[PDB]
This record gives structure tokens, C-alpha cells and sequence, in this order.
């Protein structure tokens, strides 16, 4: 055998009982899979690499080059114990075998690589939905060793993160990958070193525009055509307003089907409910006109053209709606 | 080897055949994941720690400090056998390796830590839904050893429970974590000691308000505008009431889609069905008015203005609805 | 070692080549989890215990008391081979270790306990749904040994079944747990002994009442108010009947969404379709009245008050509906 | 030990390097679970048995009877390697242990039994849906050995298939179980022997009748009552036809929700679209009548009873619908 | 033993420390399972075969023919380490045993075969949906060895890919299977050789035609019948247009339920929204006619037949719709 595995006890780390051992980390991201608003999490696939030195794995040679071993030798040597903090589930791919790489140099330097898929939590804010922007991160830490036993750092600084050129999401734009570091404390175990991978997402607005904003505006404009119809056709003007109200209610109900039940109002809700109020007032206007006409007829009868309300509504309603749209799209850009 | 594993039989507990062995327990909660009303359960992730002494694991040293071992040595020594009572499913995280920690002091004291995810049952009461409050707990017990063999207790009393500062639920407010203890009996195996983790949840009401209570009130108010319309427009006043009835029915049907089929009435059902009855009576009022008008016309014909019912309805209906709202929101706060 | 495991061949049962060995069985039920109408199955969690004697496990002592062993010794001795007949899936809980107990007395008596979750088939009859009652059972049998090798029986007769005081289902009432026994034959392997666990379920009716029966009756009563409206308002009386028909159809469609596609009619279907027929006839009545009125007008014209049909309908329709309800609720209680 | 396992190398089949070894197969079917039209597959549970002879498993005795072994001895001997062709997923039940049986006679004959659940593909034709009939099969073959190494056959001919007396499907009738055999070729590995299990399914028609065919016929008949209403009530005759059209469209949309998107028309689609066309023509008839009446009035005005179209429609529409029904139900039986 | 396994160290590849070892690859495709538009992936099942030479597996014989071994010998020898690039999940079938084949010739040539199921990503473009065409591929590469250690190539060139004669998809047409090769680079590990399997899919259009395009055209044509109705029936002409608008909106909402939220418009959306605009303009036309008629009546009153707009609309609307259809079906074929 080229490696003297049987001569050592690999239940103890290199430098056991002494100074801490440094371990470097390098990463390449392969894909971003899915994003859930109800669960508030994301899924990622990536390659994870480790670097350290262990003098028990030294072997003699003349070329001084790395050699590759098959990968079932991993379970017989010491290996770091990284885990993903705040994750829900994860696994290691194993077809047609375990996706594991092991390379050793003659002096004892080791490279160790894995392929994993992780689901991790992300806390999202929906006050500007669907014109919102989110920030998420992934955290890496050792489970068992404190900073007095294992020192964890990025292998090459800022150059330690790479991404695939094919990374894409159908509903979001991805930008600004970078890495950071921070210490963490547990009240009963000690201090640990954490690594972070940060990125930002921006949602696409076109679908929501065409699917939600256009129909509501069309219904609001459809409510205005009743002001131009003769007031003597009562069963021609009542159903138009009633149907507009019902369709607006259906749109409002259908919009919320995909979202969690948060305790605050979103940007699209304001628009939809203002439109609903506009249509409701349009319905009340004709009732006022009809009542006043009947009262006037009775008063003229007891003594033995267009009403002003319609004429004013024809100008007042569109101007108010246009002003609301100006303010709304200035605030939410 | 530093530890003399091969010299002992670890199929027997420490102090086998004698007094019971004490085991202490410490916990840190990482997250609360999901809550299901149809299944009546919750999911939790946490770190679980054990403390005991075993003289077979003693080794010589001079510094008198804990040493950390890699974690594959767990399957060769004796270890406690805790399990979660009344749970549906659970697992131990295992990427990139088993999330396990093992630390031993020179005298033989042991610390053993794990990372687990559990789904557990909780019995919920929905009589005040959606203005309700729930209480749930998680139970820990040994499977095989009775109190004559193993003594289970909280390691530091009330200071044995910690929580993450990021614990959050989108639909609930979390409060009042605390711990208790109680004995349990099985008729064919004996007495056991149980540990409890208790907490309380309060639901957020804003979403339900805006989604359910506002539309029903708007429909009820929309039914009242017919009292102000001339009674000679029969096909203008019938469709308004009919459409209000149908929309109320649709809202009632849509509300129940997310809930289990309990054998009692909930708080929101009372409100919705009272609103439905209000709209139904609004429909019946116009039929009465029309019948009386036709009868009066026939009687006046055989001899050769606003009806009182509308005038009274205009005041009676809103006052009754306001009184109902006052009583309802005083009872359910 | 206290037990002489290495001195025996545990691939053979106790009393190999001779008379059969008796094995007793004891059970405690922990929970009933879910019931599926489309799949026709249920899920159960329980503790399962075995009793037998094996002289190869004898050890010397003075106190004559049971001793508990850690549980990894199970895979080195002989153990029975029970399985669940007619089951779809099952597993054994394994956090934080296998939920297994092993106790041995000095003479060689053994107690062996496990914690399992099972999904099993149950054949349900829905002719009286949703006022129905179902009966289900769970079956236990050895896989490999016939009655000439292994004798299976209940350990203490009728006292061998216990249940948790917290067992509950949100939609059903649980009653009448009991146990039975019966022999089974396979044409190519032989005779086997089976154990049964029987129980009964009764569904709660309140939700179905409030959700389905009340709206249909309200629609049927809403169809009757047209008989009191003047016959000269044709576009006021046609839409009322049409909308009642459409709403009844929607209710009928929504009711069936949760049920399997059986080849017979259920109790609720009869009620819903009779209501639909009532509303359809209500629609036809006004067409008859209108046609007769127009014919009479033409006949009176060519020579140069309330129609009887409405007056009779006002009494005939409610009486028939009340009679149908009396008969229906006498038959289905 | 009764069996001399350690004295042989069980990585080689019986008769290695010589003539092929015969293996017989016997089957009992326990249940048919589910049928998916969108995925076009079915699920089955069954017991699978194997028969062969291996002289390395001979042991001495006097009674000459089969002996049963616990079942963990399977992983130490040679065993056949059957797999299910064209399957999507499958598993072996393992509670409370692996559902495995092993019986050996003193001369070396072996019986080996398993309990499995399989999901397999079936290609379905929906041109006569929902009055259709389907045929499906399950295929069994060895993975690694060609016919020159292993000979696969039915153990007892036609008597090798048994079924449970409780096998049932809620939506189908099951009939005609039988078995066949055929050879298969792979261009790079060789020739193999396949076994088949065939059966037929017939769908139940009652639910589809009551749910789909009756409402469409009722809507078509409801369209005809307008021919008997006076032509001077325009806003009483337009809404009736419009509502019938809309309800027919809703029924058509609701019918297709459960089916895959095939590239041909089904039997129910023809009926629904013919009904839709009938209602559309009913709407056009009144427009023609109204236009002709207005033209006649203008012509009579410029010179200073029932229209024939209604009278003919009253007879022509029902006769055509009855003729269509006769032809349709003669073709599709 | 025929093979001298115990005399060698199989943690090192053949030709360790020297020139690279060639490995050939051959494939037969069994099925294509499912295609997801929201997830943008596909599932495939196939047989995978490897070819190489290892002199450590030589054995003496006279016939010079391949011999088959049981398959548990795989875990004791060296074997290649292929994996699927850009895949989400995969597994190896294992009933009734691992689907693995191992054949060795006396000189040391090896054949090794497996049966696997893979889910892999495919980037789809929906600008021409549902008249679109997609191209997908599957990628095979070694995980641990670079081109200086292992040379990967197609075993027989273009003749290395076979497909089953039963491969079918219900919604797509499959064509043009072929293979390619390309080198790949990782910035921290080196150069690797990749193999590709390419194919093309074309969707079936019949279902979408009958389900979506026909109803929208029918609604558009139904909007035109109002131009032929007398303008004095206001509550007969308003509801027709309103109902057409609402039904068009429902169709548009129902179409999008199955698709991802892309940031561009699809082919079917253009058609549906143009139809919606047509119906909206149809509604506005009658409002214009009514307003002009009322104004003319007032003007004629103050001094003390068919309107031109309807007559022109009857020709202008159908011609514009026909022209739009011509252009649309010329562009999208
Ligand atoms: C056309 C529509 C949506 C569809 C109807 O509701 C009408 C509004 C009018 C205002 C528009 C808006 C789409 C989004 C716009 C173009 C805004 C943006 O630049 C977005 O970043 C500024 C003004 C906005
Ligand atoms: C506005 C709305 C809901 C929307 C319509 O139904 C009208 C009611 C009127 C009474 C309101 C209620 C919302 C909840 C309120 C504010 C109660 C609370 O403090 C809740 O803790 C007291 C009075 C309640
Ligand atoms: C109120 C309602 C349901 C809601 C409307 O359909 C009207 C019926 C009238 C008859 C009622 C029935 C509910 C169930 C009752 C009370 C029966 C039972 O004791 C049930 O065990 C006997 C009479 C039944
Ligand atoms: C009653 C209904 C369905 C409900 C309405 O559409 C009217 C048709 C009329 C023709 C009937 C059909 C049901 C199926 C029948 C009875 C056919 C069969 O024996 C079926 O095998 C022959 C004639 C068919
Ligand atoms: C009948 C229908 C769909 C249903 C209504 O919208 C009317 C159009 C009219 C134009 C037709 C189209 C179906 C697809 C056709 C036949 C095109 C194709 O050869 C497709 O490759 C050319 C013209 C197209
Ligand atoms: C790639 C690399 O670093 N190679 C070096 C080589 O240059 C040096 O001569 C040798 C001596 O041990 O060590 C190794
Ligand atoms: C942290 C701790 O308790 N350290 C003690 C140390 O103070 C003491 O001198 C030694 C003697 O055995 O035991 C250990
Ligand atoms: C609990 C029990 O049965 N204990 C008995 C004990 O009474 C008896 O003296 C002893 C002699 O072997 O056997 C044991
Ligand atoms: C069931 C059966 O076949 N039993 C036979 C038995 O009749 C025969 O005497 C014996 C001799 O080896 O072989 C065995
Ligand atoms: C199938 C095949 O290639 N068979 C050959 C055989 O023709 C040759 O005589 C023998 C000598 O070693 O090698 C082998
Ligand atoms: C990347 O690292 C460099 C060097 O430490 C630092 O100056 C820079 O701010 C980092 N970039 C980001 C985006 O954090
Ligand atoms: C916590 O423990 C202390 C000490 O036993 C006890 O007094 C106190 O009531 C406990 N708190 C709760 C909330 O149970
Ligand atoms: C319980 O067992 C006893 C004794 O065998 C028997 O008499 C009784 O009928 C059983 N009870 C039931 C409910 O089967
Ligand atoms: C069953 O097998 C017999 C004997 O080979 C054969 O004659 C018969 O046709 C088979 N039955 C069927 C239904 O295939
Ligand atoms: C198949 O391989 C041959 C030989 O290399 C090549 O000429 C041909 O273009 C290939 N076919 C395809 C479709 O790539
Ligand atoms: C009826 C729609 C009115 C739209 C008014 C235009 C809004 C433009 C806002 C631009 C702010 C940047
Ligand atoms: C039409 C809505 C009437 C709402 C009446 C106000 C209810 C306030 C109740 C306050 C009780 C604390
Ligand atoms: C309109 C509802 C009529 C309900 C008639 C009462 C039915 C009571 C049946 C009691 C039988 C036990
Ligand atoms: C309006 C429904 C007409 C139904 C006509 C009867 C069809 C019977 C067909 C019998 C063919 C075997
Ligand atoms: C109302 C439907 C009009 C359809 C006009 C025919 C379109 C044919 C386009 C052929 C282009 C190849
Ligand atoms: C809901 C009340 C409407 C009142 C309308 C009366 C206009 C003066
Ligand atoms: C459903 C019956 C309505 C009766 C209305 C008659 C008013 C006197
Ligand atoms: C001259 C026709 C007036 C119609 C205006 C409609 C505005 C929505
Ligand atoms: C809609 C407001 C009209 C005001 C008339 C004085
Ligand atoms: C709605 C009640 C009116 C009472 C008239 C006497
Ligand atoms: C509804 C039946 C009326 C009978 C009139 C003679
Ligand atoms: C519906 C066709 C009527 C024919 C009148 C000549
Ligand atoms: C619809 C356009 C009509 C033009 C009349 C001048």
C-alpha cells in the first residue's frame, strides 16, 4: 500500500492537543433551483472544496505531483465536519457513485471536493410586492470544533467564489455575489467561525402588469360609460355597475391565492382596493340621480335633459383616477 | 490508542446491576418551520445535548481539559436512548457527515450533541378562529430504561432552554418558552421520567380582516341601496338582491377551503351566516312590497309616493346590523 | 461477557427440528393519524411486544430479575419475524437511535419491544355517506414459519390491547377496540396463524349539514318567491329561476370534489338532484303561465288578476318539498 | 452450523461455466391501487416466488422436509436477479423486518418469496372515453443473465397466477387475468426471456352520465321554451338564450379538467360541442325574427300572431336533436 | 477462487502513475418519463455500459470466452466514476437486487452495466408557445480523474446510441437522437472530457386549438349579433356585451394557470388580448349610439330606422378580425 492507513488512529485531528489547524474553503455555484414565497426558502447546488495538511498521509515519490485516489478511502482517514447553518434539508449526490474527489501530494497536502444540494431559509419582506427586492445568504460552519481547534477561512479571499455562466431564474434577476466572515457564540459550547455567500434578487414586473393592473383599469374605465347613457333606462344602467363590482371582487380574490398571510398590506392591494372603491361610488351615483329625479317628478306633480350630477361626474371621476395613478406610480416608481 | 475501547463490553450501561445513573439534558432551539391546521402538528429543529459520567472512558493527562474526538467513535461506546413521544416523523442531519459531537474529560465526563428535526402532534381548538390562541409542547423520554436504571433531569434547571434570536413565523406571534417535568406509567413496562418544552402562539388577524370581513360588510351595505330606488323598476331591483345573495354564498364557500371538518361552529361562520340572512331578508322585502302594491291596484280598480315598508326598512336594517356588530365585537374582542 | 453469544449458531430457531415454539404478543396503541377516502386506508402508530424463551441466553445470577441490554445485541441473536398483512408501507423510528428494547431473565425468558408506523388498507362503503359507519382491522402474522414451527397467540387474552387516553380524530368518533384470531392458508406454503385488531368509526355530520344541506334548501325556498311576483314582469321572473338553477349546479359540482368515483349513488346526491329538479320545474311553470296568457290575449283580440297556476303552485310546491324531507330523514335517520 | 456457507464462493451461479440453470416463477396478486390518466400508469402489490436447485446448500437429515431460516441468510448466498421492465418506481416492504422467506430442502431445493409494490406504464387510448376499455400488462425479466445462463419459465403453466378475492377498483371492472411468454433482444447484450401478466379494465359510466350528459340535455331543452314566448318581449327572450350559452360553455370547460392533452377528439367532446351549436342557433333564430318584424313594420308604415319561423322551429329543433341522439347512441352503444 | 482479488490494492487505477487509461461508453435509452414547464426539466431511464482492460483480473482458461459473475464482486475491484452533469436527482434500481452486470474475459477485458433514472435541467423558450420546439441534452463526465488520467470516448462512434421502439410522449413528438463530445475546464481542478446525448421535441397543437382558440373566436362572433338588434332595447343589448367581456376575462385567467411567470409575452397571449380588445370596443359602440340618439331626440324636441354606426360596424368588425387572423397565422404558421 502506498498510504500507511493502518499505522495511525484517525479518530484524532492533525495536531491533536496543540494549536489549531487551518482549513481553507473554495466554492463554485452550479445552479439556483427554486424560490418559495409561502415557505420563504431557496435551493442551491454547488461544489465544495477543502484544503489542509496532514503529515500522516505522506508518501515517497520523485515527481512531486498530486495523485488521485478512488474515493472509498475517505471513510478511513480524518476529514473536516462542515454543515450548513439554518438549513431545512440537504443531500449528497450518489450516482453512479458518491460524487467525491480525493487528491494527496507527497508531503501530505490534501484536496477534498463534494457535490451537494441545500435548501435554506430566507426572511422576505413583501411591503413593495410585486416591485420588491430581496437579499439572501448561505452559511457554512464546523459542527464540533471551536476556533481553538480549527481555523476556517476563505482560501483565496475574494477570488474564492465562482458561478456558472448558465445560472438563471425565470422570474428573477440575479446580481452581486460576494463573501463575508463573522464569529458566532453558543452559550454552552463556545465560539465558532462562519462564512457567508450573499446575493440579491429582483423580480420581473411584466407578467403582473399584464395579468393584474390592466384588467382593473379596464373595469374602472368600463364603469364610466354609464354616465353617458340616458337616465331613463334604469335596468340598463344598474346591471353594468353591478357586474363591474363583481368582476373587481373576483380579480381581488384571485390575486391573493399565491401569497402568505402576512400582517401588513402590499403594494398591489392598495391599487386593487382603490379601484373597488371607485366602482362602488360609481354605483351609488346613479341611485342618487334616480332618487332626485323621482322626488322632482312628485313635486312637479303636486303643483296641480341631463342631470347636473352626470355632467359633473363625467369630468370628476377620470381626473381623480389619473391623479391617483400619478401619485401611486411616483411613490412605487 | 488513547481510549481503551477494546477492553470493555459496552452492551451494558455504567453501573450495571446497581443504582441508577443520572443523565442531564440541555437544549437550544434553532427554528420553528411550519404549522398545519388540517394535520394539527408542527415542525421544530434543535440541538440536543447529554451529560453523564463513565469511568471506562478515563485517560491520563496533565492539563485536565476536554478533548474532542471525530465522531465515528460513538457507535463503539454506550450512549443514552432518548426519543420523542407522540411524534410523527424525524431525522438526523448528515451532510457532509453526521452532525455529532463527542467530548471527553480525563476523568470520564462526557458531552454528546446532535442536530435533529421533529414533527409532533398538537391538539388545537378552533371555536374562536381566527382570533384564537394555541398551546403546544414537545416531550422527551428514554425508551428502554425505567427510573430504577436511568434518572433524567434538566441540567441547569430553568436555564437549560435557549432560543435563536431569528425565530419567526409569518402568521403567528411566539411567546412564553418554559420547561416542566412529570412521571409516566405504562401498564406492562414501568415508570418513566418525561421532560417538556412549552410555548404559546397567537395568530395575526389583519389578513383575515381585509380578505373576509370587509367584503361581506360591503355586500350587506350594497343590498341597502335598493330601498332608495323607485318600486316601479322591478327588473332593476330584483337582480341587485339576487347578485348580492350569490356573491355572499361564494364568499362563504371560499372561506372554508383551508380548514378541517370539525363538529362545531367557528367565530367567522357566525358572522358570514348572519350576513347571508340579512341579504335574504332584503330580497324578501321587495317581494312583499310588490305583492301589496298589486293588490292595492286591483282593489282600487274594482271600485269602478313611497311605500311605508321601504321607509321603515331604510332605518331598521342599518340599526340592526350596527347592533349586531357591537355585540359580536364585544364578545370576541 | 455475560451472554455467551459466540458459542451458538443463531441462524436456527429455539427447538430446531422439534416441536413448535410459542410466542406471545402484547400491544399498546399510541395514535390514529389519517384516513383517506380516495385511497381507502388508515395510518397507525403502536408499540409491539414479543415473549418467548431461549435457553441459549441463560446467565448466572442470584437476584432472579430482568436485566436490560443496550439494543445493538438484537442483530446477533434469533428474533421472530412478524409482518403486517395487506399493508402499503411502514417503518421503524430511529431517532436518536433505533426504538428497540431487549430484556432477559437469568433463565432465558426474553421481552422484545418496537415502535412502528403502518399504513393499511380498509374497504369502505359509501352508500349512506355522509351518515355512514366504517369498520377496519389490522393483521399480524409471521412471514416464514408455519404453525408446525411457531405458535402465535395473544399473551393475556382480551387484556392484551391498550390505548392512549389522547387518541382522537377531528372528523370521526372511535369506539369498540377488540381482538380476534383466525387461521390462514397459502396453496404453496402452508397454514399460518393471524391476529386481528378491530375498531369502528362514525363520522361527524355537523359540517356537512351547515356546508351542503342548508344552502340547497335556501336556494329551493328562494325559487318560490317568484310565484308571488306579478306575471307582467317577465325579465324580473326569468333571471331569478335561471340564477337558482346555476347556483344549484355549482353546489352539486363542488360537493363531489373530495370523493372517489364509485359506481353507485350516495345519500347526499339524492338530496341535491331532487332539489335541482324542483328548481327546474319552478322555471318551467312560468313559461307555461306566459304562453297561456299570450294565447288568451290573442283569442280575446280576435273576437273584435292572478292565474290559477301560480295560486296552486304557492301551496303545492312547499307541501311536496316538506313531504320529501319527511321521508328522506326517516329513511336515513 | 447446519449450512456450510463459509466453504463456498457465492459470487458465481450454480453450474458456473456450463449449461443454463432453470428458474421457475409463481405469483399471487394482492391489490390494484390506483390508475392515473395524466401519467398513464398503474400500481400493483404482489407476492413473488422463485424455485431453483443449488447443491452447495445440501444438509443431512432423516425426515426429508423443508426447513425455514430467518431471512438474513439471503445476503450470503446466490439469488436470482429479476427486475420489472418499463417500470417507474418500486420498493420492498420492510416492517417490522424485510418481508422475505427462505426455505431449503435437504437435497438443495430452494424457495424464495418477496412482497413488492410496483408502478408501471400503460399506453391508453381515449377515443371512446368515457365508454372505453383498456388493456395493461406487467413484465418480468432477469437483468444480468442471458438465456445461455438462466432459463426463466412459469412454474406450473397457467396455474401459476392467483388473485385475492378482495381485489376491487371503485371506477373500473377487472377481468381476464392470464399469462404469456416472449423473447427479447438487446443489440449489445443478447437475448432474454420475458414473462407477462395481462388484464383488462372497463370503466363505469353512471357517474359521467349523471354529471355531464343530463345537464347538457337540460340546457338544450331549456333553450326551446323561448319559441313559445311572445316575440314582443325582447329583453325577456335574449337573456334566456345568452344564459344557456354561458352555462354550456362552463360545463364544457369543467369537463376537461381531469384529462391529458391528446391530439384527437373524444366521444364526450362531440356531444358537448353539438349541444353548444344547438344553443347558438337558438340564439340566432330570435335575431332573425326580430329583424324581419322590424322590416315588415317599416314597410307597412311607408305605405301611408305568431311568425312562421317560431312555428317551424318548435317542431324542427326537437326532431333534429332526437335524431342526433339516436345516431350517437347507436355508434357508441 | 478464480479471481485473485486479495493479492492486489484496488484503491489505485490501472496504470497508476503512468499514461491515461481509455474507457469506452455505450448506451440504450428505455423511456422518457415526464416534462415540467414550471421546473424546466425532464426524466430519463437508460442502460449504461463501460469498457476497459485491467490485467489484475486475468484468469486461466482454454475457451477464451466471457464469464459472468454475480455482481457483489463490484465493490471489491476498481470501477470508473461517471456522474451526470447539471442533474437534480437520480438513483439506481435495486429490486430484487442491484441491477448490475459484470463480465470478464480471460485476458482482463471488463464489461460493466447499470440501470439508472435521472432528472436533468433543460432551458426552454416559450415565445412561440404553444407552437414551439425545444432542444435538450444529457451530459456524462468523470468526477475525479482529469484527461491526463482517464480518456473517455464513445465506444463505437455514432453507433453507440440505441432507443426502445416503444418510446413515446403523449404531448410531444420525439426526433433526432445524436451524440457529440466536448472538453470542459474547471479553474481549480483541470480539464475533463464530456459526452452529450441530444434530442428534439415538438408539441401537439390540437388540444390547445380546441380548448382555447375556438371559444375565444366564438365569443368574438357572439359580440357581433348585437349590431343586428333594435337600438331601443337597451337592457337587451348591454348585458350581451358585458357577459362576453366577462367570459373572455375568465378564459384569459384560466389559460395561464399551467405556466411559469416569464418576463416576455407568448403567442397565445397576443391572440387572447386582441380578442378582449375587440369585445371591449363592441361594448363602447352601443354607448356611442345611445348617446347620439338621445342628443338628437333632445335637439328635435327643442325645435317646438338604423343608425349609420351600426350599419358600418356590421361590415367593419368582421373584416378587421379576418385580417388579423390572416396576419397572425401567417407569422406563427
Ligand atoms: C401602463 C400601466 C399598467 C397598466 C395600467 O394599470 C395603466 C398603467 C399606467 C402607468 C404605467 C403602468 C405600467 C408601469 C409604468 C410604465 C411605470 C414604470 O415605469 C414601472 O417601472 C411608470 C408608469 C406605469
Ligand atoms: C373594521 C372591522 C372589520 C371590517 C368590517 O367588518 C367592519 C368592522 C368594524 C369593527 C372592527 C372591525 C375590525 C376589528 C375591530 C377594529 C376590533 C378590534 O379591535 C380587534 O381586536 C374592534 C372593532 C372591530
Ligand atoms: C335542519 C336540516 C338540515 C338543514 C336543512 O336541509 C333543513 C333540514 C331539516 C331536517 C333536519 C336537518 C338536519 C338533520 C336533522 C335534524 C335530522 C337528525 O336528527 C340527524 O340525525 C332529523 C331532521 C333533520
Ligand atoms: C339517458 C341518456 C343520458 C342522459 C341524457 O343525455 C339523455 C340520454 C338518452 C339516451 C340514453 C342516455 C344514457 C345511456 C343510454 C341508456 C344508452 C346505454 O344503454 C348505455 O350503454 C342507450 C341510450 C342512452
Ligand atoms: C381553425 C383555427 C382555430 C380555431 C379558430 O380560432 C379559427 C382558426 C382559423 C385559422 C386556423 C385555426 C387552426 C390552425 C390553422 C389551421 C393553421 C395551421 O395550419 C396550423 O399549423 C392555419 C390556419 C389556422
Ligand atoms: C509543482 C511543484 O510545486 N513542483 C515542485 C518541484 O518544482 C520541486 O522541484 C519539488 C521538490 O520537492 O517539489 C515539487
Ligand atoms: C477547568 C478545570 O476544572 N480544571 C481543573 C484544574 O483546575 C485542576 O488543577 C485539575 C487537577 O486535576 O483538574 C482540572
Ligand atoms: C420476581 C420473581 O419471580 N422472583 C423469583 C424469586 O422469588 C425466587 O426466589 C427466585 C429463585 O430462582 O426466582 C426469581
Ligand atoms: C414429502 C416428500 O417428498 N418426502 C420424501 C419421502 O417420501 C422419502 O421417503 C424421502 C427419502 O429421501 O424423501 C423425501
Ligand atoms: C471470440 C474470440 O475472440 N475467441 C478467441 C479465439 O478465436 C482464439 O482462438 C483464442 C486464443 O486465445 O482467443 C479467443
Ligand atoms: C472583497 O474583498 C476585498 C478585500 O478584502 C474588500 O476590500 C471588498 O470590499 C470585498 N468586496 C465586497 C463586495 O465585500
Ligand atoms: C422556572 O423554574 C423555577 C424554579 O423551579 C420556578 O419557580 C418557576 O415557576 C419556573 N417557571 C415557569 C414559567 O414554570
Ligand atoms: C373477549 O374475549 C372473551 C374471552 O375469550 C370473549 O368471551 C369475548 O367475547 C371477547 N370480546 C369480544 C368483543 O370479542
Ligand atoms: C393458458 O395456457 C394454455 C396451455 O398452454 C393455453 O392453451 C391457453 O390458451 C392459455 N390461456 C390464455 C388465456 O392464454
Ligand atoms: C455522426 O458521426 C459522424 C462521424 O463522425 C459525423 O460525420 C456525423 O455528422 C454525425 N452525425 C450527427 C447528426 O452529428
Ligand atoms: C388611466 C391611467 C392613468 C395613467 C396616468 C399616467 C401615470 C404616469 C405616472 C408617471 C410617474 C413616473
Ligand atoms: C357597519 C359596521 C358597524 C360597525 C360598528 C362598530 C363596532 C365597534 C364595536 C366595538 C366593541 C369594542
Ligand atoms: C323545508 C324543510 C322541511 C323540513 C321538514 C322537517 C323534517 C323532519 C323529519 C323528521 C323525521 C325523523
Ligand atoms: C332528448 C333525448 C332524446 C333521446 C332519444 C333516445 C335515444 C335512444 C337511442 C337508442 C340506441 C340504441
Ligand atoms: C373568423 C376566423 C377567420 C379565419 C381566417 C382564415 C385564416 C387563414 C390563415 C391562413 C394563413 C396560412
Ligand atoms: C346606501 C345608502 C345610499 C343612499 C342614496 C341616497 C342618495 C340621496
Ligand atoms: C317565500 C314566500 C314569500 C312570501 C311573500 C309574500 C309577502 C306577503
Ligand atoms: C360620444 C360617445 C361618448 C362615449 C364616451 C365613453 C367614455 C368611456
Ligand atoms: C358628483 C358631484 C356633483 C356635484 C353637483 C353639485
Ligand atoms: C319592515 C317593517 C315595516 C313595518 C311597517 C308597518
Ligand atoms: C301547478 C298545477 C296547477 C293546476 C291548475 C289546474
Ligand atoms: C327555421 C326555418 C323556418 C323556415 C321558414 C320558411
Ligand atoms: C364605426 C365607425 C362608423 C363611422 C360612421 C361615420
Amino acid at each position: 500500500q502506498l498510504l500507511r492507513i493502518d499505522d495511525h488512529d484517525f479518530s484524532m485531528r492533525p495536531g491533536f492537543g496543540g494549536p489549531a489547524i487551518p482549513v481553507g474553503v473554495d466554492v463554485q455555484v452550479e445552479s439556483l433551483d427554486s424560490i418559495s414565497e409561502v415557505d420563504m426558502d431557496f435551493t442551491m447546488t454547488l461544489y465544495l472544496r477543502h484544503y489542509w495538511k496532514d503529515e500522516r498521509l505522506s508518501f515517497p515519490s520523485t515527481n512531486n505531483l498530486s495523485m488521485t485516489f478512488d474515493g472509498r478511502l475517505v471513510k478511513k482517514i480524518w476529514v473536516p465536519d462542515m454543515f450548513f447553518v439554518h438549513s431545512k434539508r440537504s443531500f449528497i449526490h450518489d450516482t453512479t457513485t458518491d460524487n467525491v474527489m480525493l487528491r494527496v501530494q507527497p508531503d501530505g497536502k490534501v484536496l477534498y471536493s463534494l457535490r451537494v444540494t441545500v435548501t435554506a431559509m430566507c426572511n422576505m419582506d413583501f411591503s413593495r410586492f410585486p416591485l420588491d427586492t430581496q437579499t439572501c445568504s448561505l452559511e457554512i460552519e464546523s459542527y464540533a470544533y471551536t476556533e481553538d481547534d480549527l481555523m476556517l477561512y476563505w482560501k483565496k479571499g475574494n477570488d474564492s467564489l465562482k458561478t456558472d455562466e448558465r445560472i438563471s431564474l425565470s422570474q428573477f434577476l440575479i446580481q452581486e455575489f460576494h463573501t463575508t466572515t463573522k464569529l458566532a457564540f453558543y452559550s454552552s459550547t463556545g465560539w465558532y467561525n462562519r462564512l457567508y455567500i450573499n446575493f440579491t434578487l429582483r423580480r420581473h414586473i411584466f407578467f403582473f402588469l399584464l395579468q393584474t393592473y390592466f384588467p382593473a383599469t379596464l373595469m374602472v374605465m368600463l364603469s364610466w360609460v354609464s354616465f353617458w347613457i340616458d337616465r331613463r333606462a334604469v335596468p340598463a344602467r344598474v346591471p353594468l355597475g353591478i357586474t363591474t363590482v363583481l368582476t373587481m371582487s373576483t380579480i381581488i380574490t384571485g390575486v391573493n391565492a399565491s401569497m402568505p398571510r402576512v400582517s401588513y398590506i402590499k403594494a398591489v392591494d392598495i391599487y386593487l382596493w382603490v379601484s373597488f372603491v371607485f366602482v362602488f361610488l360609481s354605483v351609488l351615483e346613479y341611485a342618487a340621480v334616480n332618487y332626485l329625479t323621482t322626488v322632482q317628478e312628485r313635486k312637479e306633480q303636486k303643483l296641480r335633459d341631463t342631470h347636473a350630477i352626470d355632467k359633473y361626474s363625467r369630468i370628476i371621476f377620470p381626473a381623480a383616477y389619473i391623479l391617483f395613478n400619478l401619485i401611486y406610480w411616483s411613490i412605487f416608481s
